[PDB]
C-alpha cells in the first residue's frame, strides 16, 4: 500500500525519517536517564555513570550500523540541572538527534534556557513535545532556542479516534491546531506521535498514523514502551516471553507504515533492533512488487541477510 | 485490514479459522515429530518417547486455554510405517484436528490408506497437502478416506510472485488449478498456504494470502520457520535475538490479517503463543473502526491483560 500525500522526508543532522512504506528503514528512538534507570544515582543533580551512558551510545551505534536502522536518542531529565547536564553529555558523545524529553513541561523549558539558541541545538535537538497542554511560555522557550524540529503528541484522553487528529493538528472551533501553535514557535518539521493508551490501542494509534500520513505526509511514529513495561503479566515471565511480546506491539505499528518508534530503556535495543529491522526488511521486499524505491541503500533487506 | 469477499469461517473439530482481522483469533500449527525430533528415537519406524510427545500436547493445550489460540497439530513423517503411529497417539491423546503432513506424497497417501474410513478421521484430519505435484491416485485415496478439510499449498519455484500463486490456486489456462483438484478429492474446506520462500518474501507470501481472503475469502497463513531456521545470520545471534525476528516473521502475517500460523517445531509454543496473541489483541481493538464483532469469547484481546 501507498499514501496519497507526498510524504515529507526530514533529514535531521543526517538521520532521515518518513517517506512511503519501506522507502526508508524506521528510526529508532531508546530511552535515556528515565526514572529508575540504574545508571543515575541523583536525578536532581543529574549524577550518572558516564562511562555506562557511552557504551549504550556505542551499542546503539554498533546497533544501527548492523541493521541500517538510524537512530534518535530520547534524552529525559527530571530537573533542569540534571536535564542540561545530559543534554551537555549527548551533545558530546554521539552524533545523533535527540529528543529533549521531560515529564515536567518546566523541565524542558529551563533546559532549553540554559542551552541557548546554539546551531547545534537548532540541528541535533528535537523538542519532546508540542501536546494539547501547551502553554505560551512553552512556545517561547522553543522560539527562543531557535528549534525547528518537535514531536507533536497529537493526543487527546477526551479524543481517542484515530480521526480526531485531523482536528488535534489543523484544530477545530475556537481551538489552534498543534501544527499551528508549532508554527507560531518557528518549528518547520513535525514528528507526528498520536499517543499510545495501553498495549492493545497501538491499533488506534497506527490507525491515526495511517491518516496522518495519508492526508499530511507528517512522519508518524508513537511510543508503545510504557504500555508494554506496565504489563507485569508478561515482563515478570522473563526471557525469551517479554522480548517477542515487546517485539510484537513496537514491530505492529512499522508493519502498517510508521516511521519510527520511541522503543524504551536503551538496554533493550540489542533485540528492538534486530525485530524491527526484521520487519523493515520483509516491508522494502514487497517494494519489488510496487516501484516504491528505497531511499537509501543502508537498509535492513540488504544488510540482516 | 477488511476484506472484500465474505469469509468462509470452518468449525473443524471446534477450531474455529478464518473470517475477517479480529474475528478469530490466529490458529496456531506445531510442528511433531519433524526431521531431527529428538523425542523420536527411530523416524522409519515411528518409535518415540510418549510422555515427553504427549508433554508438548498438553504444554499446548495450556498455552491456548492462557491465551485463547485455538491449536491445530502439524503431524510431520518420514514413512508410511511412522506417520500412521503418529496419528494414532495424535487421536488418542489430544482433541485438535491435525495436518497429516510429509515431504513424501507416497508417504501420506500411504498412511491415509492405513486410516481407512472414520468419521473422526473426516472430522480432525486435515491433508497438507494438495500441491502441485498432485496425482489422480492421491485425490482418488482422499476421496476413499472422506475428508473435507485440506491445506492448499501454493509453495511452486515456478510461482515466486502473488499473482502467480493465485493462478496456481484458481488455474490458468491447461491447468484447473490447486482449489479445483481439491474439489475433484471431495475437499469443501480450503486452508490457503502460499508458501514461505525466503524471510524476506514472506511479504508476498502475505500478499497472496491478501488477495486470496479479497477474491474467495478462504482462510490463508503459511509457514514461516524452515526459514527462518535458515536465516544463519540471525540464527548465529542465540537468544532472544532469533526468538524474536521469529515472532517478528510469524506475526508479520497476522499483521496483514492472516488467519493461521504454521510455526515450527513445538518446543518453540511458549515463546510463539506469546507473540501471536499480542498482535491478535491490538487487531481486535480495531473491530469497532473495522465494524467486525468478535465471533468468540475466547480472544487473546479479552485474556492476555
Ligand atoms: C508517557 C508519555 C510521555 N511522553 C510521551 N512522548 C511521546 N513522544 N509519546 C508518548 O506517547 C508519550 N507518552
Ligand atoms: C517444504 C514444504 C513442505 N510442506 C509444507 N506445508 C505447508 N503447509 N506449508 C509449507 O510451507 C510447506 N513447505
Ligand atoms: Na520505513
Ligand atoms: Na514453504
Amino acid at each position: 500500500f501507498k499514501f496519497t500525500a507526498q510524504q515529507h522526508v526530514y533529514d535531521i543532522n543526517g538521520v532521515k525519517v518518513g517517506g512511503q512504506p519501506g522507502e526508508y528503514p524506521t528510526v529508532l528512538i531508546g530511552s535515556i536517564f528515565y526514572r529508575g534507570h540504574k545508571i543515575v544515582s541523583d536525578g536532581q543533580k543529574g549524577i550518572f555513570d558516564k562511562d555506562a551512558a557511552k557504551a549504550l551510545l556505542d551499542q546503539e551505534a554498533e546497533l544501527s550500523a548492523e541493521t541500517g536502522n538510524p537512530f534518535i536518542i530520547d534524552v529525559l531529565g527530571e530537573s533542569v540541572e540534571a536535564l542540561t547536564k545530559y543534554v551537555e553529555f549527548i551533545l558530546e558523545n554521539t552524533t545523533a538527534p535527540f529528543l529533549l524529553d521531560s515529564i515536567s513541561p518546566d523541565v524542558r523549558v529551563g533546559a532549553l534556557k540554559n542551552l541557548g539558541k546554539d546551531p547545534e541545538i537548532q540541528k541535533r535537538l528535537i523538542y519532546n513535545s508540542i501536546e494539547e497542554h501547551y502553554t505560551e511560555e512553552e512556545l517561547a522557550a522553543i522560539k527562543e532556542a531557535g528549534l525547528k524540529t518537535a514531536v507533536i503528541l497529537a493526543f487527546s484522553k477526551k479524543a481517542l479516534k484515530p480521526n480526531a487528529r485531523i482536528d488535534l493538528l489543523q484544530g477545530k472551533d475556537d481551538k489552534e491546531g498543534l501544527i499551528a501553535a508549532a508554527k507560531r514557535a518557528g518549528i518547520e518539521q513535525f514528528l507526528v506521535d498520536p499517543g499510545v493508551l495501553d498495549v492493545a490501542s497501538n491499533s488506534w494509534t497506527t490507525e491515526a498514523i495511517n491518516v496522518v500520513k495519508e492526508q499530511f505526509g507528517y512522519p508518524g511514529g508513537c511510543a508503545p514502551s510504557n504500555a508494554v513495561y506496565l504489563w507485569k503479566k508478561m515482563r515478570s515471565k522473563g526471557t525469551p516471553f517479554f522480548e517477542v511480546a515487546g517485539a510484537a506491539v513496537f514491530t505492529y505499528p512499522i508493519t502498517q507504515g510508521a516511521d519510527f518508534i520511541l522503543y524504551g530503556p536503551m538496554m533493550n535495543a540489542p533485540w528492538v533492533y534486530r525485530a524491527i529491522a526484521t520487519t523493515d526488511a520483509m516491508i522494502a521486499y514487497n517494494n519489488k512488487l510496487t516501484g516504491v524505491k528505497m531511499g537509501t541503500t543502508e537498509h535492513p533487506l540488504l544488510k540482516i541477510f
